[PDB]
């Protein structure tokens, strides 16, 4: 069952303590972790209300971000290999689709994208999902 | 974080078929798994003898809890199992015992009762409550 784990990251302080969280909460051993970035195709059309080539400059900072970061979440699960994917789309649409598409054992959600509220991208590919998905909050007291 | 996972069941469909998805789905091993029944202090109320008709429904749970125990255990490829049996409302003790064996997951079945999409609003709930990692289970694969 963390045979073959994915972790989206949306790049939130967020999305970074739940990898530090995992840390703290798992001694077990995991297969590979396919670490994900989806670029929000909503948000960069919000930027334009307010060419469409700040794209490149998005996969960019995100490839960047997340290769310089790969080495990170590799540890702190307890996972031989890690890969990496980038992606443009929808979150949760995204989401989804990678995890069917490279056929994961699981994915693990920071429960926050941004307490007790659940966030959205969350909630719905809980939901959209065939996968089973194991969410995290914060680590005990 | 397979220490020591909880594992609520509805007695349900619903909480069986996750079992076998589970015992499917999952090969790594368990170390304890807690499986707790929270009969529900609502749905009685239906109470429609004083308050030991509770009591019967105690050896009741007992009854497929404690033989239940031993398939489990042998699902979540677990070294240990144990029962326990609360009175209340679902996810409140849901939580409650989660919080107080310190346990390391709690396990979930989606859906109780009709489709991948209605969540199951214990579920929901305990989700929201909780402090502890939780894993949603579902249905299998292709084969």
């Amino acid at each position: 069952m963390f045979r073959k784990v994915l972790f989206p990251t949306d790049f939130s302080e967020g999305a970074y303590r739940a990898v530090e969280v995992f840390e703290k909460r798992n001694k077990m051993e995991v297969g590979e972790v396919i670490l994900l970035h989806v670029i929000d195709e909503g948000t960069l059309e919000e930027l334009m209300d307010g060419l469409k080539d700040i794209k490149e400059k998005l996969k960019e900072e995100a490839s960047r971000k997340l290769q310089e970061k790969a080495e990170e979440v590799k540890r702190a699960f307890r996972a031989k290999n890690v890969r990496t994917i980038i992606r443009f789309g929808i979150p949760w649409d995204e989401i989804v689709k990678v995890a069917e598409e490279e056929n994961v054992s699981l994915i693990i959600l920071p429960s926050r994208g941004k307490h007790e509220f659940l966030g959205s991208t969350v909630m719905r590919v809980l939901r959209k999902t065939k996968k089973p998905v194991l969410i995290i909050k914060e680590v005990d007291e």
